[PDB]
């Protein structure tokens, strides 16, 4: 899997991990996608997940849009709303579901309102995984890429959502960072917050 675990701690009944690698290789029953509002997986982690699941990113975009329409009766999601799709080709590595979430557009800015939207984008998939009886879930750094939220602020917000979460089914939560320099930043956040 070419995955490195950098930090592990108990946060309630949840075992929380910080890992460095590709989220499409992480051993979790559900992986979270940092999607856009329309689930058009043309770039970033959304493209990576879409290409890994369906073999073609455009194909997974069609499957994701159909799932959004059936679950919400709309062609877009808001912060906190979560679309569930089958992980298809990723089922061979233990990943059964993709939980699509949408974070805010920071563009290098930070505020209480941007924090609330991101907090909802992290808590929503935890609550959806809980509702489904999913025991393990992996997250990317939602809004830290194209949406331009400061990585340190993204990791602090992710930790708030994990700490506030209440559940009986979710036992393992992981934050998966692709870049090694970015993983080091996330590590320092975990160390002073836990
Ligand atoms: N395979 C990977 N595994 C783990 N993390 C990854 C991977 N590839 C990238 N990342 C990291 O994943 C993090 C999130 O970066 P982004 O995927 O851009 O997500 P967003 O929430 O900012 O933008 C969402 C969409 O909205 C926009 O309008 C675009 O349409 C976007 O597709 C970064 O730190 C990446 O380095």
């Amino acid at each position: 899997k070419h995955m490195e675990v950098l930090f592990e701690a108990k946060v309630g009944d949840i075992t929380l991990r910080l890992a460095q690698g590709d989220i499409t290789q992480y051993p979790a029953k559900a992986i979270v996608n940092a999607a856009n509002e329309r689930l058009e997986h043309g770039g970033g982690v959304a493209y990576a997940i879409a290409k890994a699941c369906a073999g073609d990113a455009g194909l997974y975009t069609e499957i994701s849009k159909k799932a959004m329409r059936e679950q919400f009766g709309r062609d877009c999601i808001d912060h906190g709303e979560v679309v569930v799709t089958p992980a298809m080709n990723l089922e061979e590595r233990g990943i059964k579901y993709v939980l699509h979430t949408v974070g805010p557009v920071c563009g290098g800015m930070w505020s209480g309102e941007l924090k609330e939207k991101l907090y909802k984008a992290f808590l929503g998939p935890l609550e959806k995984a809980e509702e489904m009886g999913v025991e393990s879930i992996a997250f990317p750094a939602v809004s830290a890429g194209i949406r331009g939220c400061d990585l340190e602020k993204v990791v602090e917000t992710f930790l708030e959502a994990v700490k506030d979460f209440k559940g009986s089914a979710v036992k393992e939560v992981a934050l998966v960072i692709y870049d090694r320099k970015s993983a080091e930043v996330a590590l320092k956040v975990f160390e002073r917050s836990l």
